[PDB]
This record gives C-alpha cells, structure tokens and sequence, in this order.
C-alpha cells in the first residue's frame, strides 16, 4: 500500500520521504497557500514539491468547465512528469479525464462517495480514485464500505486504476485500507507520524535500554 | 514456517540446534542481560552465537538515534553473513531500516504491536517483522489477531518482508502461526521442547515397544 | 441509546441542551481545565453543568489513593442528584466504586480500555463503564470491537452497569454503538452537531417546499 | 407488516381497503392537490380519505418552524383522531414531536436517510420513522440496508416507534422490508398491484379453469 | 409438522389416518372427480371425506369472480365445520377471503409463488397459504427458497396463517419444508408411503429377524 | 443428555448407575440370551432389568405384523411400568404405535435412517425415535448430519418425542450428540467406561499425589 | 462471571480479597505443598483460607478410593459452610459426586479435558467443573473451544453445574472464558494482578494529573 | 488420495490387493507382533508383505536411540525399494528423520496427534507424516479437526511431506479425509471392506438385472 502525504509543507514531505514510508504527495489550493508565507510564493511551492517528490503530486483543477479543465491540466503537466491532475466526479470531468488519459497525462478523480463513481472514473481512463471515507463517516455512512466495495469491482474486472483513499480521519481508515488492499491512502503529517506510536512500543523500549546498562554502563554497543 | 530460539543462552542454543529443528536464533538487549552475568561479556556472547547458529541470528542495536542505529548496524552485519540487525519500531528506527536496506544489510523490526507499524516498517525495506502476540495477550488483546491482519495485508501488496512471530508464550501461539501462515515464529526454549510431545505419543509408544517384547524380549529390530 | 455530552464547555453544553437531544454530560479533569482558564474556577464550572443539565453529569475524582477517592466522592455526590463520580480503572478505583455503590452514590468508571476492565469494573458494582474507542483507534486497535465484546460479555451474565462509549471521533462510533446495543454514548459537540443531519435531508427539504409553493403560493 | 397506500386517491383507496391488504394512507401537499379537480376542494379531499380510511393517516407539516408545526399538528389533529402528522427530521421537527408526543398526537419523522437520524426521532417520541430507501438507491446505497439497521438498533433498545419504510421503487423493496421486519411500508398504487401478481398465477389459473371445463362442461 | 394427503380417495385418507401420520386432506376439482365414479357423487365423496377426518379437508372454489367465489364458500362450508375454502390468489381472491375470514369460515389461498404474496394472503386473513414449490422447480427456481422467506416473514410479525407446502414432488421437499419449519406439507399417498422406506431400514429388519432366530429357533 | 446403557449384563448397569451417569438400559434378545448362561433364564434376565432399573428399559417385539406387535408389547408392558417397547420403522409399526400410544405404553422406533421417518414416528406418538448412526457411517454419509436435522425438526415444533442416538461407534458420536442436544444416547459398557478417561487427567492426578507426599509422607488427609 | 483466585498462597488470598476482585479461592495438592513448606502444615493452611475468604474455597481430596473420598469429602466439609470438595475425573470420583450431591454436600470436579467429562461430572450432580485450558494449550490444543463446547452442552441442557475454568494461563484465557459465558474462571495471582492494566489507563490517568494541575496546583479536588 | 492397508496381516493384503483398491501398507510394532504368533517370525511376515504389495511400505524401527533407528531404517531399508521406515514423533525421531532424508530413503513420522507435530515432522524432511484420528476420538477430541489444520499448514508453505491420515476407524474418517485433500489414508481391513458397498448399488445392480430379463430373457 502507497502512502501519500496530503500537505504542501517541504519540511513535512522530506521528513516523511527519510522514513521511507511516503510515495508521493496530494496537494490542494489551500495547503500550498497556507505554505505561501514570508517571501516565499504559491508557484515557487508547487514547483519544488514537484522537483524534490519522486513520486506523484497531485494539483487540483480549478476550472469546473471541460476546456478549462484540459487547458488547465496541460499547464500543471508541464509543470513535471510526475503532477497528477486532480479532477471532480461530474460530466465534465469525465469528459476531461478522458481527453488527457489520450495525451497521457495522469488524472486523479476526486469528490467520489460510491463505488459506481468509481467505476465511471475508471473507465474513462483514469490514474487514480479518490473516495472521501471521513465525509462519508460525517454523514452516518461508514466510508471504508465503499472502500471495499471499490476494491472487489476493481478486482472483478482487473481495472488498473489505483483506489486513493482521503479524507483519512484517523489510523483505523489506514488499518482497514490495508486489509482491503486499498491502493494507495493519502493521510496529513500528523496521522502519518501517529502511524507509529503504540506505548508497549515505547514501554518495550525502555525495558531494553535499562536492562542493556546491566551490560554496558554507558550503554554503548561495542562490537 | 520457520523456527527460530528466542534466547541468548548458548547452552539452550546448542541443544536445539542439535535436534535440527531451530532454524535461527533472535536476541535483545533483555536476553542478552541475563546471559551477560558473572564475567560473561555481551560481545562475547553475540559472537558465540553468530558461531554456532547456521541461521539468521538477530542482534539488537542500542542506539535510540538513526546515525548510532546505523553504525552499529553496519558492526553487527560486519560480524557475520548470518547476523541479522534488530531495529526498534521508532522514527530513527525506520530511516535506519531505509538506509541499511539499500546497503543490502538484513534488518528485522522490532517492538510491534499493530499491523500499521508491520506495514510501515514492510515499506522502510525490513527484511523481518516482530510483533510482539504475548505482549498483546497481556493487555487483554488477542495478539494472535495481529499476526492475521499483518498476512493479510502482506498478501494484499505481495509484500516480500517475512512475518516472525515473537513474545511467543505458548504452543497454541505457534499453532495459530502455522495455520494462519505466518513465515518464521521465534519461541523461548521450554515452549520449543514442549512442541514435539504429546501424552498420546508417550502412550503410544510404550504400547508398541510392550507389545514388541512378546515378539523379541531384547526389544531388538534384526533384519 | 442515550446520547451524552462530552464537554465542559457550557456554551456547547447550553447549545446541546437547548436542541433537546442531550440526555447528559460527561467531563474529565483536561476537559474541566481547559474551561477553567482566565479566572473561571473549576468549582463554579462543575456547579453551574449540573444546575444545566438535567440528566447525569459525571465529575471525575482526582485522587489516586482509595481515601481520598472517595472522599472527593462524597463532595461531588453533595453537589447535586445528578453528579455521577467519574473513577478511574485502578485497584484503588475498583474498591472506591465498591463502597462507593454500597453507599447508593451512583459511578461511572473511566480509562477503561479492554473488555475484562470492564467486567472488573461491573462487579465492583459500577453504574455505568466507559471505554474509550478513540484513545483505541489512535493506538491501530479498532475500538469498536472492544464494545462489541463488551455488550456480549454483559448479556451473558445479565450484568446491569451500562456500556457508556466514550472518546467518540466520528458519527460511525455512534452507528455502530447503537447497532452492537450499547446504553450510552457520550460525544464531542462536533459530533453531537452532525448526528440530525444529512445532505438528502436538505435536498428532501427544498424539493418539499417548492413543491409545496405549486400546490399553494 | 402493514401496508400503508402512498396517495390520496379516494378509489385507489376504497380499492386496496378491499383486497383487505391496505392498513392506511400516507400523503403529502402534491398527491392531495392532484385530486383536487373538477370542484373538489383540497381539504375536503384529506378530511374525506380520514372519514373512510380505518386506520392511520399521514398529513404533512409544511411550516419549518417549530412553533407553526405544533400550531399546524394540532389543527391537523383535529381533522380526525386517525390523522398522523408527518413532521421531517430536523432540529424543529424533533422539538415539535417531543411536544406532540406529550399531547397524545401521533407523529410521522420524515426525510431520514440513516439509522442515527431514525433513532433520534426514536427518542424524540415519534409513531413512525420513514426512511426513503428508493432516494438512496437513486445516490448509488442500497436503501435497505438502512432499514436492517435501524431494525437492530430499535430492537435493541426495545423501540416501540414503527419503522415505516418510504420512497418505495419496486416489489424487491417490499419484500426485503417483510424478511428485515420492518413495522410498515408505504407504496404506490401501481406498487401495490403488482404485488399480488405472478405469471405462474396467472398461468395456474388457466391450467385450474381447462381442468375444471373437463370434469364438468358446464 | 402436520402432512395432509393430497387426495379425495377414503382408502387411502384411511390408511393413513391410521398410521398416525395424517392431520388432514387438500382437494380440487379434478381430485375429486377422478373419485366420483361408479355411482358416487362429486358431492358425496366430499360429505364422505369431511365425516371421517378429523382435521381440515381443502376443497377449491371454481368461481373467478368475487360473489361467486363466496356463495361457494359458504355452502362449502355448510357441509362441515373442518371444511376449507380453497381461493386463488387474485385480487377478487383476496376480497373473498377479507370477507369469509370475517364469517368465521376457514380459507387456504392457493396459487402462490412468492413470498409476498403469501404475506397478502396472511393479512386478508388467510387460515393457510399453499406455495407450489414443484411448479417453481418446474420453471428453475428453487421452489423450497419461498418456503424459507415466508416463514421467516410469518414468524417476524407472529403471523397465524399456516404455511401449507403444495405441489411436492419428492421427499427432499418434505425434509426441507419440516427443517425450515412449515406448518403443513401436503402430499398425494404414493409421496407419503415413500416417506418411511430407506434401504437400511429393510436390512435392518433382514438382521434382526436372523439375530432372533438364533437366539429363539422357534 | 441422558445416558442409556445398551447391555443386558447386571453387574454392568449396577457399575453406571452408582457412577451416577446411566439413567436407563436399552436391551435386545441378542444382548439378554448372551447373559442367559451358566442357570440364568432368558426371562429372568429382562424381569431382573426391569426391576432394578429406575429409568426406561427398551425391549425389542420380534413379531413383523401389526397384530402380533401389540400384542406383544402389551405383554412386555405388563413386565414393568418402566418397559420401553422396541418397534421398527415399517407401516406395520407405525400403526402399532399409534395404539400404543394410545394405550400410554411407551415406545422406541428403531431402524430410523433418516429425518423424515423421525418425524413420522413422532407424529405417530412415538416416545423416543433411534437413528442408527454407527450404520449411516458405515455406508458413507456422517450419521450425527442426521441427527443435528432431527434436533432442528423437533425443535421447530416442540416435537416432545425423545432422539435417542443409537448404533454409537465412539466418543465423538457422544460429543457430537452433546453438542447437537439429542435427548439421550445409548452406549455399550466399554464406551461408556472410555468416556471418562483422558491421559491428562491420568497425568495430572499422578503429579498431585506426588506433590502431596511432599507435606504428608502417608499421603494421608488428616482435617 | 466470578473470578477465584487459584493459589494457596495465604499473602496473595488476602491481598486479592482486599481489592474486592476475588469470589473464591481453588487449591489443589500441588499448590498447598508449594505452601506447607517450612513447618507451615497443611492442615493450617486450609483452616486459614476458609477463614480468610467469604466465597467458595475448593480444596481437594487425596484418597483415590470410593470410601476415602467420601470420608475426606466429609471431613472437608466439616470445616466450614465455603468449603468446596474437589474431586478428580475418575470412576470413584464419580460415583464420590453422586453420593456427596445427595448429601448436599458442594462438590468441584477437577481434572476435566474434554466436555463429555465435564457433562459426566454434571450428570452426577457436581457443583462446579473445572476444565484445565493451559495444560491442553500445553499439547497443541486450544484449550478455550473446550470451554466453548461445554457451555453449548451445558446450555442445551441447562444444566446447573457452573463451569469453572481453571489452568488459566493469560488474560486471553480469561477473555475468552467471558465471552463465552463460562461461570467462572479461577486465576493465578499475577494473571489477576495483569486484569486490571491497561498501558493506556496509565497513561490517560497520568496526562488528568499534569492537566489538572494547571488548574490545581496541589493536585486536590476541593468541592 | 492414496489409499493404504493398515494391517500386518497376510491374508487381508492378498486379499485387498487382490481387490485392486490398496495402493501401498503400513504396520507397526503391535500389528507385526498380532501376526508373529505361533512359529511365524516377524523377520518373514516384514519379507513377505514387502514382496506381496507393490506399494509403499510402511515398517517401524524399535530402537527409542538415535543411532539405533538410524541402524534399524537402514536394514527396513535394505529389504526392499518400496519399504518406508516408520519413525516416532520424537526428538531422536526428528533427528533420525533428517539424517534418513538425506541419505534418501523414504520416511513416515507415526504417533503425531496434533498440528505442530506433524509441521516438526514435515521441517525434518519426512515423506508421510501419519496422525492418528481415532485415538483422538478415542480421547473425546475430533481427530478430523487435526487433520483439516494440518492440510491448511501444508498447504501454507507448500510443504511436500503427503498426509497419511491414520488410526482411521470407520468410512466417514476416510470420506472427510478426501474432502480435507488429506494425500493418503491408511485403513484397516474391516474398513477398507466397505468402502466400495452402499445398499442402493445392491439393490440397483438387482433392478438392473430384473429389467434387463425383459429386454433379453
Ligand atoms: O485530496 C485531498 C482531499 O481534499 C482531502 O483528503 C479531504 O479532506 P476532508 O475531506 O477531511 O476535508
Ligand atoms: O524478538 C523477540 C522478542 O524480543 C521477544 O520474543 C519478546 O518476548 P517477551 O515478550 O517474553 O519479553
Ligand atoms: O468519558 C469521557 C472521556 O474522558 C473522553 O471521552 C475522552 O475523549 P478523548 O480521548 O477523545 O480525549
Ligand atoms: O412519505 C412518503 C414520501 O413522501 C414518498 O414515499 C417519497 O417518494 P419519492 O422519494 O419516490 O419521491
Ligand atoms: O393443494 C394442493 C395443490 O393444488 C397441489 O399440491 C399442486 O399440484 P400441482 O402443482 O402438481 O398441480
Ligand atoms: O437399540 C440398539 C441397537 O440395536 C444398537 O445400538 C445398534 O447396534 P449396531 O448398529 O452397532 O449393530
Ligand atoms: O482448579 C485449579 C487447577 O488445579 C489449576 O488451575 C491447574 O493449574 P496448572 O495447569 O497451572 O497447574
Ligand atoms: O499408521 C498406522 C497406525 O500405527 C495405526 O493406524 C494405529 O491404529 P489404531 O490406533 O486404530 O490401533
Ligand atoms: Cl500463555
């Protein structure tokens, strides 16, 4: 399973990539903005996460007609090969998904609550799906359904478009996308680093290092 | 499934290893204390062990910081082919398994306790994972449960990292192991010999060798 | 399914109350501390939720030793009917409820993470057990499974304590509290603010009202 | 399980009373003014279906707020002691039934779409709960699984509101309302027709008369 | 699990009757014709059966019209009180139904082939609904499937209307209809003599009668 | 679940019956004529059971046809209130019991091989049903199957005629009998003997009164 | 569920007793011969916990005989209204429950491993029977499904001996025997000491303190 | 599935072979010592059987010693390519097995009666390891169960040692053994007897020759 990082923060994504548990970046107007401060610029933002990420960034369109959404979407391409087109689930996103799926531009179809989005977005050519599990848990439908509905469909018929789950609210989305076998998740900084933590790790820990001194009063490893 | 001996006690060591049946051996710093005792030196014994044992033998580092991590990782690997660096599940943790999976130095993850953390030190490179089923039951959760999701998962991303049992208290840790599919378990010393007997085995045979002496009253087999 | 509050926050607590969909209060000592900032006394802040509130609000005790447990206790009990004494799952908590249920003082027994806790916690006579799904989930443990055992655990014996669920995140802690049985929920204002609410609703309501402007300008 | 006719045709009515499969009426503003023609006056149509109806009759609320929903629930109370006033579920609509509650008047939460929003009216007091299972299907969720879950849940907690299932599409919403073990559901006339027909009936039906004209000619 | 023979024939009512194993009798026109021979009459034999059962005989109305289906129904009834009305299920059937089960007198809906049906059956207030199971079988459905639904559906709303399992072909439906709980199968005699026979059981016997001739020469 | 005790043998019952576990007999002319040696007449033999046993005690009738059956279980009834008279599976038999029933002469169908002729005989008033389950075995179909649906069947309609599991092989037609709820199951004296015994509890009995030298070397207990 | 402590060790009975957790008490030989030690005789400990402990206090027979069972049977008795009289899963042990269930006399069969000597000893009118989980777990059988089938007996039945679990080895064993429904479990003290821990409740109780002391600095609740 | 002769039994081999259904024979030390009665050797009947059937097998060493199973194995080995050297579920056991393994002479891991026995067994490299079910069942315990886990194990880690299901004691052992996908059953001869009969292909065949006398007399 992928792990994107949902955050413009440079910071946030080298720290995340040393870990080696982050794969790519998802990215949102409001995230590289909130990152556009004291001197440094929104178009400088993207363009470096662009060059630093290895991995996909996803941009979001902002245009919500066909011909703005291409041409828009041609522009973040030409920004790097690895930029992902962010693109709503309506008519003239399909439309658009399936124009830029002939020029190989890599598409991610966001704004999807059930698994027959899902599968519309995928047979217009699409990169990735992205499902909103949280919103749909904010409405009193558990969102990992669709998650595992999407799984089975995409399965059933060998789809090779990669279920990005988002709108991830806590570290039970990521446990249950990986038993599904979600794709890809794409989670904040702060769930990313809470991934880790369990106290009997930290407990554990501590235990060893005490008992280490029994052997080694400095605590060094000398071999 | 493999099976490794949970200990740093070399006479327990040869033995099993004589009866054929322990693939490898993994230590930590707590084994290693109550071996290192009256003279005993910790360096002596990892190297006794990385002597007698064919298999992968796994030697924890101390350092809780990536750079120490690293360096003596790279002591460990340096004693032998067979030594296999045990890394704590932590922050440092993971950029050390990242770095020392590039340098084709075998790592095995330490100190879990969910199957996000499997995954994400899967992602890091680790050669094995260890999530600790005893130390789940303590808590009042079925460890058992854990190693499943972490197979399932790993089935899911074909995911080539081996899942090694630890905190193995019993013979029924090991039975659901076996039957789940987990690739190594890691038992202490009296939990190995109790897998081999059987109450109907014992009785079994002394009926057979009883039932023998009416046919032979050497209790000899000549042919 | 009775649907607590989880704040000391008298704003959300007047606001909750006034939608008539609170049948009570929970607080702990960070939620009480976070309100008693700035001059406001935690004192006052305890006393005017339970003028507030008429259904149970829970106050937590702060001693860990058994004497002083249940000596706070008492003084919570004497603030009002309503008081339930929050007590954590500690040796020294489980003999607190104990005497504390001999003495008719109803309890509620907090930090409570594993189903046999809250069985312990059932036979020292508490009132109501509440574990924490969310502190769970934020450990990669899905919390609901706990409750789910705990509700059988208590159907099994007959066992009268009510399953409170407690550090809720979402409004799927909800759905599935009340799916496994639980007795209680207690929620944050957030998700205590989402759970009459959803967008066919909305869509239900404009579509009524227009069509009701046909029918009758 | 009752069956409740979603209209406010008088002749659908008489119809279905007599088939013995109709237990009531649920309406709303737009089905009663389509019966308003030809010098029939809209309320004469609803105060007509509450005199010949035996039995439960839903008339909607249209004020959103609370105070003109309990002024409009007890004029509507008026009309007959059958009348059910169907109230959707927001914040008003709660506190309005929870007041009617109190006043002996049945109530019927509309416009719920999860099991959560079922239980609150639920607690609220209300008769019925009506979730719109079609209008889910329309947004791609099985509709009924919402009405097996809101069955647990008040089972459960041993819930005396009905569960009243709406926005009814087709038999396969009908019949999986019955093996759930919802209290009611409300359906369309052309709904209900279909529900009591079978080609193999109709087909046993010819084979019994060929049968029958062979055993006697006349 | 009451078994009601499928037959007009005495002899054969009377035998099984006398095994114990018989609680009733389900007839139709050409039933009883194949009957109503030298010298008995269509009606006599009727007479002759409701006399000697002591439980419920079926016997269907040829009418497909509502007034007449009841006038038979009522002189049906007149010849006993163990008389039931056979009735399809149709919408004049159900009227019909609505109608006599208000009179008291007893009706088994017949022609049904889903589980709705049988629930609209049950509500006109049916005594007993007949599912062809053989016929669904016929047409490739898994006739026993509707047995399950239906009586899960009676049972979540403690439905009284019995469930008579028609049209059996084979004793696996009668396994299947008494492991799901059905109130009633109804079988013609060779069906129901089949149902004691296994082969192990006539060996069986075979042993038992050598062990005792050992045992006892004589 | 009841236990009958499937022997004519008198020192046998006695033994079940003080170890408080055999709450009737089922008999045979098979198993009474294998007792009558030595002086001992057959009727003897089956008057003696009657007499001292508390519980039910099945007598097979030989006779084939209706007349000769009732007859004959008349004859057997006037032995003991507690006889249980044995009728087989056949049209014959099922009106023979129906007129016993009739008369409150308890009765027991043999040679049941499937659900159906259970019910068929409980509809017939039987007092208890006897599926062979040993011979269903014996022709390859698992005859506890069977069983489990007559306990299901009875079950649905609070049928009160007894299952009284018959033809048992070994232990786990016992257990499966248990577990299932069949009212009673009929056993030979060795199985019976075999169903309290377990090597553990050998075992563990061995090491107590070891132990218990330990504090009393007369392995006395002195209170 | 009630919980029994299974020691004879007098330190543990009290402190147990004192946290309120404890209902009961199981000994066995072995247990009062790790206690009669040193002068302490086995008599006294007996005498002792029945003092100490309000519930029932199994203590077990020594004699492998009908007669002598019955006789310490009684005698055990004798010495106070909590006394519960052990007896092992044999045939005199048997036919020892029948004669002391009419006697009136609560009765605890021991050594139990499989749930038809559990419905045995039921079936002779024990009180309590007390199947060993660990000492199954031991050889490679999962001690719990044990339990789970006795409960399923039991309730077929519904039979009125309690099922005590005992050989408990974890707080999964407890767990489990919960969700089940078994009557009681009996514990070894440090398995009852661990029932109460959770990491989390350590450290949920530990932030309270620091959060109230912003507010508090003495760390008091003045109302 | 392969299907063996569990006896030392001359006469039912013939007569099993003879029938065309016995693939192979397993003895052990009690069944050889049933036979070796009255002036017959065991040393004989051992020759005898391995001449007789084509098939597998199976003789068990006498020797509890490492050294001397490893001995006996070679001499069992010796009389024949079709013999396989039975060795207890021991810890000598284990080790004779791996040493015989590499040595490459086929193997069966007799008295294995749960799970990890029969994995051990397998680790060592054995060819057949045999659990025994009805001594299970005997011990109120589904031997079946044994069997159906150690299949999902093997299957695991595509392991190559074949189960040979044991202490079979009635047709429905062996009918869940092939459901299971054990690789071999041994059974006696009372058992493997029936396993060709069912009463309604008796009675069939008499219908089918009733029928046919019409057709042809
Ligand atoms: O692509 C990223 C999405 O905008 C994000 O994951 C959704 O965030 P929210 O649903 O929590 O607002
Ligand atoms: O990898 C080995 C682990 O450190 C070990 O199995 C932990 O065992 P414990 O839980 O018994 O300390
Ligand atoms: O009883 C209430 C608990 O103290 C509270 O729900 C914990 O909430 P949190 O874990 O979300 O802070
Ligand atoms: O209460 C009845 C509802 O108004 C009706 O069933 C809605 O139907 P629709 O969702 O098909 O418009
Ligand atoms: O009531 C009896 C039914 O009419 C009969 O069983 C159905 O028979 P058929 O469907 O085979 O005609
Ligand atoms: O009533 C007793 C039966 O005859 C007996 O249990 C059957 O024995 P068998 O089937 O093993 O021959
Ligand atoms: O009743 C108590 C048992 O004798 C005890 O629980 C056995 O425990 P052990 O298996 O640890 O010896
Ligand atoms: O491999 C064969 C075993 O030794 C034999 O099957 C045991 O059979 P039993 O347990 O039925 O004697
Ligand atoms: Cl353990």
């Amino acid at each position: 399973m992928k792990i994107f990082l949902d955050t413009a923060n440079i910071d946030e994504i080298r720290t995340g990539v040393n870990w080696g548990i982050v794969d790519g970046v998802t990215t949102n107007p409001t995230l590289i903005s909130k990152e556009a401060v004291n001197g440094k610029k929104y178009g400088d933002i993207i363009r470096e996460i662009l060059k630093i990420v290895d991995g996909p960034v996803s941009v979001e369109v902002v245009s919500t007609k066909y011909e703005g959404m291409v041409e828009e979407a041609r522009k973040i391409h030409g920004l790097g090969d690895n930029a992902v087109v962010k693109i709503p689930m309506t008519e003239d996103g399909l439309r658009a998904i399936k124009t830029l799926s002939s020029e190989h531009i890599n598409t991610n179809c966001t704004l999807v609550f059930n698994p027959i989005q899902a599968l519309l977005a995928a047979k217009a050519g699409v990169t990735y799906v992205s499902p909103f599990v949280g919103r749909l848990d904010d409405i009193g439908e558990d969102g990992m359904q669709i998650i595992d509905m999407i799984r089975t469909i995409f399965n059933n018929y060998i789809i090779k478009t990669q279920i990005l789950v988002a709108s991830i609210r806590n570290p039970i989305h990521v446990l249950r996308s990986a038993v599904i076998g979600a794709d890809v998740v794409t989670v904040p900084f702060n769930v990313l680093k809470s991934l880790m933590k369990h106290p009997k790790t930290d407990e554990g820990l501590a235990k060893f290092l005490e008992d280490w001194k029994k052997v080694s009063p400095d605590g060094k490893l000398i071999l």
